[PDB]
C-alpha cells in the first residue's frame, strides 16, 4: 500500500499473510474456518506445499502469539485467465480449521452479483510496498479508496485515489477490498505502475463468484 496509514492491530481479523519461508508474498482472506481466498496469480508458479497461511498477524517484523498458522490442503479455481487476469481468485482449503476469537475471524461476503457503482467509498489494506524504493511493510496498511468505472472492465472492481498518487503495490496482491462491511475485491493488478494517480487499481470481483464461493466451503 502506497500513501496509506497504519492498520491499529487486529483493526481486521480476516486479514491473511500468506508466506514462503516465513516471508510475506501475498495476502488473502479468511472466508471459513479452514477456507481462504486469494489471487489465482499469486499461487501460479509457487509451490503450494510449502506456502504456510498465517491467521492474526499484524507486524511482519515481530514474533506473534496471535498467530495462527496453517498449510493449503486444496486449490480451487473457476477459468482463471493468467493472459488478462480475468477470474483472478483462487480457493485454499486449510489443512486444519481456525480457533475463531477476537484476532481470528470469517469475513463477510455480499450477495451473488452484487454491483458498487462510482463513488462508494472502501477501505484496501495489505503488507505491500510503501512507495519506490521503500520495501513491503512491516506493520499492516490501510488506505480509503474509492470505487471508479472509468479505466474499468466489468470483470473488475476498480478503484482511485483522488487528489494524489496512492494505491496498491506488490505484496498487496490477494488481499481483500474491503465496502460497508463486505468483501467486494481481491487485489488483482495495477496499471501504469503502483500508485500512478491515473490507472485505477483493479480487483477481483468477489460478488461475481459467491454461487461459486458457497458451493465450496458450504
Ligand atoms: C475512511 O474510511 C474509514 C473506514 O471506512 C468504512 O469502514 C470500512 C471498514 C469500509 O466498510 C468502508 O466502506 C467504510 O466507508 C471511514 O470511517 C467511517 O467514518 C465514519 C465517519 O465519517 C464513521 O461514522 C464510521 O463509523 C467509520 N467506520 C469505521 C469502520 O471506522 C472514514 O470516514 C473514511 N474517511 C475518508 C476521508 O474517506
Ligand atoms: C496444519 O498444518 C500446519 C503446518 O505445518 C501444522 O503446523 C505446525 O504444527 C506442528 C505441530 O505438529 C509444529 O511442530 C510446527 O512448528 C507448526 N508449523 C508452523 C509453521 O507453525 C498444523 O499442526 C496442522 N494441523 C493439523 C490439524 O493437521
Ligand atoms: S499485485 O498487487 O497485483 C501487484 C501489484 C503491483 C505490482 C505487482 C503485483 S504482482 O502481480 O503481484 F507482482
Amino acid at each position: 500500500i502506497v500513501g496509506g496509514r497504519r492498520a491499529r492491530p487486529h483493526a481486521w481479523p480476516f486479514m491473511v499473510s500468506l508466506q514462503l519461508r516465513g516471508g510475506h508474498f501475498c495476502g488473502a482472506t479468511l472466508i471459513a474456518p479452514n477456507f481462504v481466498m486469494s489471487a489465482a496469480h499469486c499461487v501460479a508458479n509457487v509451490n503450494v506445499r510449502a506456502v504456510r497461511v498465517v491467521l492474526g498477524a499484524h507486524n511482519l517484523s515481530r514474533r506473534e502469539p496471535t498467530r495462527q498458522v496453517f498449510a493449503v490442503q486444496r486449490i480451487f479455481e473457476n477459468g482463471y485467465d493468467p493472459v488478462n487476469l480475468l477470474n483472478d481468485i483462487v480457493i485454499l482449503q486449510l489443512n486444519g480449521s481456525a480457533t475463531i476469537n477476537a484476532n481470528v475471524q470469517v469475513a463477510q461476503l455480499p450477495a451473488q452479483g452484487r454491483r458498487l457503482g462510482n463513488g462508494v467509498q472502501c477501505l484496501a489494506m495489505g503488507w505491500g510496498l510503501l512507495g519506490r524504493n521503500r520495501g513491503i511493510a512491516s506493520v499492516l496498511q490501510e488506505l480509503n479508496v474509492t470505487v471508479v468505472t472509468s479505466l474499468c472492465r466489468r470483470s473488475n472492481v476498480c478503484t482511485l485515489v483522488r487528489g494524489r498518487q496512492a494505491g496498491v503495490c506488490f505484496g498487496d496482491s490477494g488481499s481483500p477490498l474491503v465496502c460497508n462491511g463486505l468483501i467486494h475485491g481481491i487485489a488483482s493488478f495495477v496499471r501504469g505502475g503502483c500508485a500512478s494517480g491515473l490507472y485505477p487499481d483493479a480487483f477481483a470481483p468477489v460478488a461475481q463468484f459467491v454461487n461459486w464461493i458457497d458451493s465450496i466451503i458450504q
